[PDB]
RNA sequence: GGGCUUCAACGCCC
RNA sequence: GGGCUUCAACGCCC
């Protein structure tokens, strides 16, 4: 399954961008996070677990395995990361952090052999990296609920779909407003970020006959 | 929205059993859960428990299930089932701890005391219970094992075939690898959910999604 | 140098 | 005793 990148601006893919991601290294370096740095401190700006949670939730999906998914992370401090669909993200937060810390310092994680870059810090904005036919949407409890399967079917045969989800514990849905066409809800109940991710993946897997 | 428990034998509902879960306390003079990060050194020394120490998988799965609409709607209960044969019932309203460190603490305490009690309420949130799982299950309940090597199904379709008074119980192996026979003795069949191997959590979302679709949950 | 791993890097082991 | 928290218990702070 040929790998999706920001260069390919034609192919019809689904893109999820994890926004307000908490990825702030703390000099001692390790990732700043509630557990260890509860005491040191506002806990909300320090929830990298949520990101780590979603990455597993996202890369483990049938849709990524079918390579019609693309993940981006955009932290709460405006750092932008392209995730390579084929990267086998560490399963444990600890190992995750080691890696995440390194990537922030070096700006990219390279495969020990291939020329590919498993993870890369790219320059803003995110609009310069998305496909040219691409619907921009924000997830929000405070919006009209939808069936993900229905929504996906209304897309042009060429139109990709890029959803902005907040990798945060709480807060305003404004984080992507300068980019979005539309904000929508996936549920009557408020969801965790990772759950919102499953919902979309799964609805779109369904829409796209995966698999 | 009435809370579902094993005591109720009639309601139609979806049950997930996280079979083969890796929960084990660790002495050091303090207690923690046996886990591949802290104890990969030790485990190897003693020449075993190679990936028999993946409590995080259970943790992941739990968040994934309880965070799900089908849970919020009260049509889902979960059970755990340990490598070492311990069975846990999980009260559907329990706001499980978000991080693994805080999860560990609580599972270590649950294992030593056999229950976790609400500070104000007298209902338990987690409770160790007696095997077999099949006593605690609804009377009319379809039982299946999720398996990569089993016939693939569309869950929405798989569910609409259930008698209007018949529940569905799914056993997921909460583990990194292994034969999917951790439940051969209870289940009616085994099914696959994808042509790709899944992770336990993903299998779990996939299945919840499916029920949520078919049972009309938003 | 060699290895472990639902965790190329990370995190450990010899 | 009081408090914090997508984490009653847990893990922290006073
Ligand atoms: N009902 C819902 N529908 C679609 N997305 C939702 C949702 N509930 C939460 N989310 C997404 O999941 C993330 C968790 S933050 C949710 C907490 C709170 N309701 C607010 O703030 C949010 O960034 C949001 O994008
Ligand atoms: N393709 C698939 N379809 C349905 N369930 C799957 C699946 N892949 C994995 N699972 C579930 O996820 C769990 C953990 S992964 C299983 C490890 C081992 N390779 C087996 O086989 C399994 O116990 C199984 O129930
Ligand atoms: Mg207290």
């Amino acid at each position: 399954p040929p790998v999706l990148t920001s260069k390919d601006k034609i192919t019809k893919r689904m893109i999820v961008v994890l926004a307000m991601a908490s990825l702030e290294t703390h000099k001692i370096y390790v990732l700043l996070n509630c557990d260890d740095h509860q005491g040191l401190l506002d806990i909300s700006e320090a929830r990298p677990d949520i990101t780590h949670q979603c990455l597993l939730t996202l890369l483990d999906s049938p849709i990524n395995k079918a390579g019609k998914l693309q993940v981006y992370i955009q932290t709460s401090r405006g750092i932008l990361i392209e995730v390579n669909p084929t990267v086998r993200i560490p399963r444990t937060f600890k190992r995750f952090s080691g890696l995440m810390v390194q990537l922030l310092h070096k700006l990219s994680i390279r495969s020990v052999n291939s020329e590919e870059k498993l993870l890369k810090v790219i320059k803003n904005p995110i609009t310069d990296h998305l496909p040219t036919k691409c619907r921009k949407v924000t997830l929000s409890f405070d919006a009209p609920v939808i069936r993900v399967q229905d929504y996906i079917e209304k897309l042009d045969d060429d139109e990709s779909i890029c959803v902005f989800v907040g990798a945060m514990a709480r807060g305003k849905d404004n984080f992507a407003d300068e980019y979005v066409d539309e904000k929508v809800g996936l549920s009557n109940y408020p969801l965790s970020a990772s759950v919102a991710c499953s919902k979309f993946c799964h609805g779109a897997e369904d829409a796209w006959n995966i698999l």
